[PDB]
């Protein structure tokens, strides 16, 4: 996989964040994760935590696996990274994501995200507390 430009527009919620690319703006969804909905448990905190990764990078970049790009919602489906650090993953590693919307060929960094799954919930953190 490689790792393209974005710029922030603005960030949404834990899972979901509008970036422009190649200079159109688009919504892109967080691939093999799921946040809480802002009105359920943990979803402010989610959103705040992805609201600050991206808005304090100096770097976005996007990196989109092997498959579908676009859901059916015309939603970028990509891996989000903030000054080189994945955003999914990041979620995850504090227990304010669970993997999740596992698809064949868009799943490239699966194993990485379980572990770090794991790791939060050794530490009981968060969604896991
Ligand atoms: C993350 C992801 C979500 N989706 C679709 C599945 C779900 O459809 P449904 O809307 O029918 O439940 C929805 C969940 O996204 P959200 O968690 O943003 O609601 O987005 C994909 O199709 N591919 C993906 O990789
Ligand atoms: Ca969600």
């Amino acid at each position: 996989l490689h790792k393209e430009p974005a710029t922030l527009i603005k960030a949404i919620d834990g899972d979901t964040v509008k970036l422009m690319y190649k200079g159109q703006p688009m919504t892109f969804r967080l691939l093999l994760v799921d946040t809480p909905e802002f009105n359920e448990k943990y979803g402010p905190e989610a959103s705040a935590f992805t609201k600050k990764m991206v808005e304090n990078a100096k770097k976005i970049e996007v990196e989109f696996d092997k498959g579908q790009r676009t859901d059916k919602y015309g939603r970028g489906l990509a891996y989000i990274y903030a000054d080189g650090k994945m955003v999914n993953e990041a979620a995850v590693r504090q227990g304010l994501a669970k993997v999740a919307y596992v698809y064949k060929g868009n799943n490239t960094h699966e194993q990485l995200l379980r572990k770090a799954e794991a790791q939060a919930k050794k530490e009981k953190l968060n969604i896991w507390s």
